[PDB]
């Protein structure tokens, strides 16, 4: 019974593809900042909260499915929705939260702190805090710059150390004080550039699918990762101006180690790829995707890798990740990108556990 | 009961935002081609079929809601899904159709002819047939070229007369013989360019929202339709190459009269616009959206136009329709675009009633 010996908190990541409940036990240091954070419960359900009908019956069944069987209920809960909910009209988001708030008003133990759609900049902050907590890089001032990417279904986040810059929007910068050190981060989220939303722009692009894959328009895949990559790069740069926004900042504030969470782990774990030590390079990702996936016959691939979820998109996703990281962020194709092993299902939720403590009894900072 | 006096057929348009059942009565001419087509039943339900959970309980409820109270059931039924279903994995589409097939197997009167996701090119053919049927332009050879656009949530279609060309893909050309005339059409659908999917790439663009509209990233709208239009044009052309594909063909094959169905009629019916005769020009649409919507204060607009669905997107949609029609298709900003009055809810379903008869007892043409 860990919550009889430690503080405990529930954090729900309500993302575009599903909601994942975490309960963490933790202790605190001399400034009442969480340490010894341990996950004691993890439950995920599908589909995304923004994808279910926003009526009482459906939302009530979904929250019961997510929460009722948790081992401890008398604890603070944060329900934070991300890019899936950001895509909806305000009226629709309000209907979801009104029904969710009603559901919690009928719960006598759960302590609902907040339920809301967070900005992609908050999500990026929590991404960086969660990964650095796990890497054990927060307790002391670092030799090296650690950058984090989160590759979601609807948005993608990038976040890295950068000194305050009064020429850049206040919304894209965060200063915090944690474990005795002052940290200044650049944060950005690109809504629409998550894998699900991006893919809906390229489904009839033959270069983005394995040979003979049946495209929606009745034509056939004819995969070519470099060509698909160039198409996705036009969405990255001509549309979203990722290069113009990110490249000059990384040039001035280089990152020594890149970590990624989200969907790269799922792709890179395919047996179609040869990666070791839970790390890849963009050049190897694009080359392997081109040679083993894009240029292979669809029917053969399909039968040969039967456990590979969204295998039909692996030519597209190899090309898209390279477009995003290389052509968008300007990362060198030969630079190592660490991905957190998929078994961990690491998300940003530990960031909430840490962040909520940093202002103590100041309520409006 | 019309169907005791006439042939009858049910056609379901299962689009990205909902499904609309029509039952038509009709007679036939001396080639057994439908004439005197009349709508005797129309029922719409939300949301889109591709948006409900694909299990027997939910699918069964949805088809029951859509079909059970129809006045006549012992007739052929076509269930044709469009771009909403095109966006999904093949496995997921198979789940939906396996459950739908099972549901129809428990029905003793409905005669399910086909239930499938049709290509955007098929949808574009039906778009042209349905509109030209309503305009009464099919029975005799036209001295005028009539073009049709269908502005959907996930795809948009364009279709216009074009003599058969050996240099253009067979998939984008259709020859038919109807009412004794031979008609040759160019058809194209752009998946990802329907309004819902398009909008997901611009939700954090301040130029695309009314002043002080709260964007997902925490920043404020600062509307400017020409600027928003140039952003949306980069998705049309740099990404989808609409201009390169369409403009040369319209240059060689001018359209004399443009008609649109789908979302234009919803937008243009707002009291923010001044249009007459159910027609607009792109020049006027972009100017009016810029000055009445983009440059206005969000809270004022929101309270002033309380019945306007998706009012918060009208600066974006004005800018996007211009980007698509002018910068994409190359239509002159001063060219009249007819929109079918919104009360009609005219879709492409009459196109199915006509097209199914054209090959008579030939089953593999
Ligand atoms: O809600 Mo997301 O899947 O992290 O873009
Ligand atoms: O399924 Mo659509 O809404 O006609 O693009
Ligand atoms: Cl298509
Ligand atoms: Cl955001
Ligand atoms: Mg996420
Ligand atoms: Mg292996
Ligand atoms: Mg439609
Ligand atoms: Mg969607
Ligand atoms: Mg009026
Ligand atoms: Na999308």
């Amino acid at each position: 019974n860990p919550c009889e010996k430690h503080s405990c908190i529930a954090v729900i990541d309500a993302g575009s593809t599903g909601s994942r409940l975490h309960i963490y036990s933790y202790d605190t240091d001399d400034t009442n900042t969480p340490i010894h954070i341990e996950e004691i419960w993890n439950k995920k359900i599908k589909p995304g909260f923004a994808s279910i009908q926003p009526n009482s019956v459906t939302i009530d069944a979904y929250l019961t499915m997510l929460l009722a069987d948790a081992p401890i209920h008398n604890i603070p809960v944060y329900f934070y929705a991300t890019a899936g909910m950001r895509l909806l009209p305000q009226s629709q988001q309000k209907k979801y939260y009104d029904e969710l708030d009603y559901w919690f008003r009928q719960q006598s133990q759960w302590q609902l702190v907040e339920a809301k759609t967070i900005t992609g900049n908050d999500e990026a902050l929590f991404d960086w805090l969660a990964v650095n907590y796990k890497l054990d890089t927060l307790k002391s001032v670092q030799n090296k710059s650690v950058g984090v990417m989160d590759m979601g279904g609807a948005s993608v986040q990038i976040v890295f150390p950068m000194p305050k810059n009064a020429e850049i929007s206040k919304h894209n910068q965060v200063e915090l004080n944690i474990y005795g050190q002052n940290i200044n981060l650049y944060v950005h989220s690109f809504l629409g550039l998550g894998q699900t939303e991006m893919s809906h722009q390229f489904l009839n692009s033959p270069s983005c699918f394995a040979n003979d894959y049946p495209l929606p328009d009745g034509e056939s895949g004819q995969g070519n990762a470099p060509s698909c990559k160039e198409e996705v790069t036009s969405l990255m740069n001509s549309v979203h101006k990722v290069n113009q926004q990110i490249q000059p900042l990384l040039a001035l504030n280089p990152v020594n180690e890149w970590y990624s969470i989200g969907g790269i782990s799922n792709l890179a774990s395919s047996q179609l790829f040869h990666f070791e030590n839970s790390e890849l390079t963009n050049q190897s990702l694009l080359q392997q995707g081109d040679n083993q996936i894009c240029h292979q016959q669809w029917d053969i691939l399909n039968g040969q890798y039967p456990d590979d979820e969204y295998l039909y998109q692996y030519c597209l996703l190899s090309s898209y990740y390279y477009a995003l990281m290389v052509d968008g962020y300007g990362i060198n194709p030969n630079q190592t990108i660490h991905y957190i092993p998929p078994e961990q299902n690491l998300d940003w939720t530990i960031g909430v556990v840490l962040h909520r403590a940093l202002e103590h009894h100041h309520h409006h900072h």
